């Protein structure tokens, strides 16, 4: 009576439809061999390294074709926004520029995630992790990405570590004498949009269901960057279990998954709630980051068996920056995953605000306009993100006023991208604004931050400030990291706390920088209507 | 430049710290060998099932030496509370009852969690999951266990496996030629219990933290059967690995983690933060589940590295059915954490409730008692749960009245474990109130479930309904289950939806059964200073 019944049973278990190319040469570094009348592949450990240090590279300058398929079709849709058609026509002019292989499409570079599978007979001397290591630091440190990572010295204390290590390194055992791997550049925006729900048997009806999905994409709202891939998983054996599934289904790994269940439980892909989570981010009118229809690309849903008790359930996106490679290595050598080289294929008024004068001239020429409206930037800005902050509130807290450089440009919240060598700037675009909320009111309240310039929705404290305050938020497209850096970025140079790296404060100068008025001076917000 | 630095360096990896046993004989499983100059094992996949047989069967009937110092603990400390000496006492004598072999210690006998790592050179054959999950499949049947597993036919067709699978089974692979194991029979309302929070920089101060360990340690309440073992991970590389170490924490997995950071971004214990979580633990009143100090056995505290845009928080506990043990397969056979097999040796004013008379009349004894007061019950109590209650809603909204059984006796949301032969009932400890609270008013307003019974706090609405209704929300310890079905539980009938398993509808006959009056009809609830 007993019947073993793998949770995900995939039709297409070794990714047979995606298409792969060998790395030339790399049937050297393997062996086939044969002990105790099985086979077993012999794996220098040196291809790890090799296989790290090409996927951490290329997918930082291209993108799957069903991604760039989403930008055109927010493009050529007629119920696209005008909105929607602009930023999906600059997303892809970024991924034009970054296909150039020396900038990166985001200046967040993301943490280095591996989830490898190592067949029980491939044998690889078992130091895999200090080797793929070693490539993803080649690849960080060897092209002008970004170093994120942030390690703890105590508690609070902190350091940035200089390499993007550590990695994420999942690797796990499975039959057969093959390697292979998902590698994952994961952005730390729409890593903080993986959110994880404590729900109940209640949930489990179609009225219910549908309520709480409405409910819960808008607290997305636009701070990852969207258009999305939304991924929804409903049930799960543990909290940790079904968050590893909803990333994994937002890197449409388990695509080829059945899509009915049965009495043993097994997961499947449910399209007809795909097709109901596609509809409720449609008419949710918040569209690729400044109202319209592009909320989403696509949806995934996977439901899984759960515990009586038991309702978890895992909400995640893949943002602009879509960065996942399969790999595989076998008996014929390393094979990766192919990207698309040529994105270019895939391609079908404003105010021009002077920061050169004096901020309150500014404010007053701001003020003249309603949310929505659209500005192109000529100037200076001051660039200033989560630790700035924190140690220039923590100095206002011990007496110290705030810093004047606070007080004479807006404030642009990012963290650049190393610069190519005869490059003004590397990869630059914005950070999520939601982060520096707790900061607003007091820095305008101390004659500072009176224009912030990132991306993403922000909380009413922050409407409440610049309303008190006379100061504005101004959203810049999430994403075009590399087409700023080449076209409107003219100068950089670091102004305070240079030991924070990429967070130290900048000084930049920037040119026909595009963005819209999210938050004005009279309590309005553009996306008060679809973020409610 | 390069240095490769794991996240976890444990000190005491193969956890020689833990007490193991010898499986007789078991040396026969497995086979030392060299191939191509290296130490192999050859493991017989049948070890697995062994092992995993015996792992699942005796979690289910003895504790760690650190739970029951816990509970010995709450009975001998002078500033626990009366009601912290009574359920300590409770579930230690509840401990003795399951040494006996018979009864589990919980009724619900949980998910089956396997982490495995499985060395570059242990041979299994490759087939690991479908041997475990025999084993695990032996284990739940063979013995006085639970079927919990829910199948999802599609998104809301459910049906019970009616075996306990699927497990999680979670196989890495790692150095060596030995299999290493944790086994984890997890209940579903501690690990309902499991939260992640996406936090920024700014909560990364003494003084924020603080506030935010406060706020967050009510929201696990008592649905979890305290005393707990509290977790908490503050960082992470993605949610999913932080919500996995938030698990392995509260399993005293990592106790062996380094207690400092370095640069290279390590995870470390936090003694010192360990110690807060404890004093905010007993300093919040909330006890062992109804009122006083011992809330928490002990805590531990993991600091992670962090993306610089992103810090994952992850909350979770290991409830009173305290369910893991180690394992290994080497060279010598298969070895497993030996339990402490006589927990006696740590063992150092009611109201009579008859139920054996018209609802009204149980509902006017109650009344006459403010919230706090111990009960005694004696007579028939209805029992239904999460998909009864969603069945009799979806009668009542197609005009079907609500079902007889509903009105004429307190309802106990519980799902009982199989009965052992010559037994009069399984183990069947409460299932968590929370869960019922969407209908608690719907039935109450159709005139039944006046009075439930179950273990947890309830929300607000919950109270008001009893309030509006004439209604009362009585607490069962939570926990003791194999005490109560071997002193207080005398006959179980089946009396709707068999099908569901032990999700159907019972009819039980119960005498000495306790229980606190925690939601009144007058609008008083026994959490409401504690947990507000
Ligand atoms: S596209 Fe946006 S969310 Fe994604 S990595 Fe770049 S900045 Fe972060
Ligand atoms: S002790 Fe409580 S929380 Fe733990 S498994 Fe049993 S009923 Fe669930």
């Amino acid at each position: 009576d007993f019947h073993f019944s793998a949770i995900f049973q995939p039709t297409d278990p070794h990714h047979h439809q995606t298409e792969f190319a060998k790395v030339e040469g790399s049937e050297k570094y393997v062996e086939e061999v044969e002990v105790f009348g099985r086979q077993a592949l012999k794996v220098n450990p040196e291809a790890l390294t090799i296989l790290a240090h090409r996927a951490f590279s290329d997918v930082h300058h291209f993108f799957r074709k069903d991604h760039l398929e989403g930008w055109r079709r927010a493009i050529e849709d007629p119920e696209a926004s005008d909105n929607d058609r602009y930023v999906a026509t600059t997303l892809l002019k970024n991924a034009c520029i970054a296909a150039g292989r020396v900038l990166p499409s985001c200046q967040d570079t993301g943490t280095a995630i591996v989830l490898g599978k190592r067949g029980e007979l491939c044998w690889t001397g078992g130091e895999d992790e200090k080797y793929l290591s070693k490539g993803i630091w080649n690849a960080y440190r060897y092209h002008n990405l970004r170093y994120s990572q942030t390690a703890a010295l105590d508690m609070f204390k902190e350091c940035n570590t200089g390499d993007n290590l550590p990695a994420q390194l999942d690797l796990l055992a499975v039959p057969g004498s093959d390697y292979e791997f998902l590698f994952i550049a994961k952005g730390g925006g729409s890593a903080n949009k993986a959110y994880l729900y404590q729900e109940t048997k209640a949930l489990l009806n179609p009225k219910s269901l549908r309520a709480f999905i409405e409910e819960k994409l808008k607290t997305l709202g636009t701070a990852a960057c969207p258009p999305y891939h939304i991924a929804l998983v409903i049930g799960g054996t543990s909290a940790e279990m079904t968050m590893k599934t909803v990333k994994l289904a937002s890197c449409r790994y388990y695509d080829s998954l059945p899509t009915t269940g049965d009495k043993y439980g097994r997961a499947f892909r449910d399209p007809e709630w795909e097709k109901i989570v596609m509809e409720v981010a449609q008419k949710s009118g918040i569209g690729a980051q400044f109202g319209g229809k592009y909320f989403a690309h696509q949806a995934r849903v996977i439901r899984l068996p759960r515990h009586g008790a038991s309702c978890p359930v895992g909400l995640a996106v893949s943002c602009s920056a879509d960065r996942q490679i399969l790999a595989h290595i076998n008996k014929s050598g390393i094979y990766i995953e192919q990207l698309e080289q040529n994105p270019a294929q895939y391609l079908p008024t404003s105010v021009k605000v002077d920061l050169k004068r004096p901020i309150d001239k500014v404010r007053q020429q701001l003020s003249q306009y309603p949310v929505g409206t659209r500005v192109m930037l000529n100037g200076t800005l001051i660039v200033a993100r989560d630790i700035a902050h924190a140690k220039i509130k923590e100095m206002m807290d011990n007496g110290e006023p705030l810093p004047e450089y606070m007080k004479t440009s807006p404030i642009y919240y990012a963290g650049p991208a190393k610069t190519p060598e005869g490059y003004a700037s590397g990869s630059f675009g914005p950070a999520t604004a939601g982060r520096m909320d707790s900061y607003v009111d007091l820095f305008q309240s101390h004659g500072g931050s009176y224009i912030t310039l990132a991306k993403g929705n922000r909380s009413k404290q922050v409407t409440d400030a610049c309303k008190k305050h006379g100061g504005f938020y101004l959203g810049s497209i999430g994403g075009p990291a590399a087409i700023l850096a080449k076209d409107s970025i003219k100068q950089v140079t670091c102004l305070a706390f240079p030991e924070l790296g990429m967070e130290a404060v900048w000084k930049i100068e920037v040119e026909d920088f595009p963005a819209f008025i999210v938050v004005d001076d009279k309590g309005n917000d553009m996306y008060s209507k679809t973020l409610a």
